[PDB]
């Protein structure tokens, strides 16, 4: 499949991403299982990257696309938005979907 957004708690309703703009985001990852693998939360330092660049998996960018400013949501990614049927080796195990809490604090 693609990419699910399944909100948690709403943003602004109005204030989108647009291509070439800096998301700034907390997240955290896990695997379907529920496993966390990876999350900015335990670092105490949010996650940037410039939406179109493809710094992130696919499912990122079409799913926080999605997303307005000051919401947080649950993101279901399937494989091929993902790491595939590679994986990353001793992190994401082959044909992975995997689950992310996301909130996008701002926009730069």
């Amino acid at each position: 499949m693609g990419v699910q957004v399944e909100t948690i708690s709403p943003g602004d309703g109005r204030t989108f991403p647009k291509r070439g703009q800096t998301c700034v985001v907390h997240y955290t990852g896990m695997l379907e299982d529920g496993k966390k693998f990876d999350s900015s939360r335990d670092r105490n330092k949010p996650f940037k990257f410039m939406l179109g660049k493809q710094e992130v998996i696919r499912g990122w960018e079409e799913g926080v696309a999605q997303m307005s400013v000051g919401q947080r949501a649950k993101l279901t990614i399937s494989p091929d938005y993902a790491y595939g049927a590679t994986g990353h080796p001793g992190i994401i195990p082959p044909h992975a979907t995997l689950v992310f809490d996301v909130e996008l604090l701002k926009l730069e």
